[PDB]
């Protein structure tokens, strides 16, 4: 019924992984977890993949709060975050850079940038540097396993990368 970080269909990939097929929006609306992260750039300028779904579900609220912060601070590292508002999603948004290897960007600063979620309890997460970023999938997810050690819930939007990612893990 009413509980805040309550996570329901995630498949328990170790003891403190979990992974589901599901838009990181619509789990972030219905758990409004404390943390919820994002695949950002160093400069939170949230254009498309998760930050633009994100950022559009904020009504803009989290790019405008992110266009302060950055004017203010300068951009972060590759590998670093920063703790801004959750605003109607999550108590706190977790902005997260992972390395962009298709801009060359070293695949090293990946680890850096999982790293950051152990500075909190319960996360809800999407696989960093996928996608755009260019990483491989399964490469993404093994580092999170190996690095991350606080709990992690993992929302992957696509069924047959979701397929792939459980087949590939369960079976190794
Ligand atoms: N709304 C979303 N929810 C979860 N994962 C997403 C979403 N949009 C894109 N992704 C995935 O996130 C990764 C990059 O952040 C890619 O694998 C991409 O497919």
């Amino acid at each position: 019924g009413h509980m805040v970080n309550s996570f329901s269909g995630y498949l328990k990939l170790t003891d403190n992984v979990y992974i589901k097929n599901a838009d990181i929006v619509e789990e972030a609306k219905k758990v409004k977890p404390t943390v919820v992260v994002n695949a950002a750039n160093v400069y939170l300028k949230h254009g498309g993949g998760v930050a633009g779904a994100l950022n559009k579900a904020t009504n803009n609220a989290m790019q405008v709060e992110s266009d302060d912060y950055i004017a203010t601070n300068g951009p972060l590292k590759v590998g670093g975050s920063c703790v801004l508002s959750g605003h109607n999603l999550a108590k706190h948004c977790l902005h997260v850079v992972g390395p962009n290897v298709n801009k060359g960007e070293d695949i090293q600063l990946l680890k850096s940038a999982y790293e950051n979620f152990n500075q909190h309890e319960v996360l809800l997460a999407p696989l960093l540097s996928a996608g755009i970023f260019g990483a491989d999938p399964i490469h993404s997810l093994r580092v999170c396993v190996d690095t991350v050690r606080t709990n992690v819930y993992l929302a992957v939007f696509d069924k047959n990368l979701y397929d792939k990612l459980v087949s590939s893990f369960l079976e190794m």
